[PDB]
């Protein structure tokens, strides 16, 4: 996934590490600040609409 | 910005890094889907820190 190591599609500075969770599934193109905003708002995810269950923060070690 | 990202799973050396193992508010994510689920179906702590698995997230990247 060569999109991984490019930055938050919204705010295009962070690191992808806002995964956004619903049921077994998740979204990642943004940035933890950017993903909670989203979640605080109680907005859906961005690409797919599905509600938000949770923000990971997420590292790749 | 995480450069090892789109390295292959550090289990099976195959698949890609889409398999996000959870535990309270944050995710590892170093196994493949397949792998990952394997853990959590054998109840295997997550492999980095030893959390519980809370649950296994298919990682996908718009
Ligand atoms: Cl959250
Ligand atoms: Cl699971
Ligand atoms: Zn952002
Ligand atoms: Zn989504
Ligand atoms: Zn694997
Ligand atoms: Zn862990």
């Amino acid at each position: 996934p060569l999109n991984a190591i490019e930055p938050c599609v919204i705010c295009q500075t962070r690191p992808k590490n806002g995964c956004i969770v619903h049921g077994k599934t998740g979204h990642l193109m943004a940035c933890f600040t950017c993903a909670k905003k989203l979640k605080k708002r109680n907005k859906p995810c961005p690409v797919c609409r599905q509600p938000i269950q949770m923000i990971v923060l997420t590292y790749f070690p």
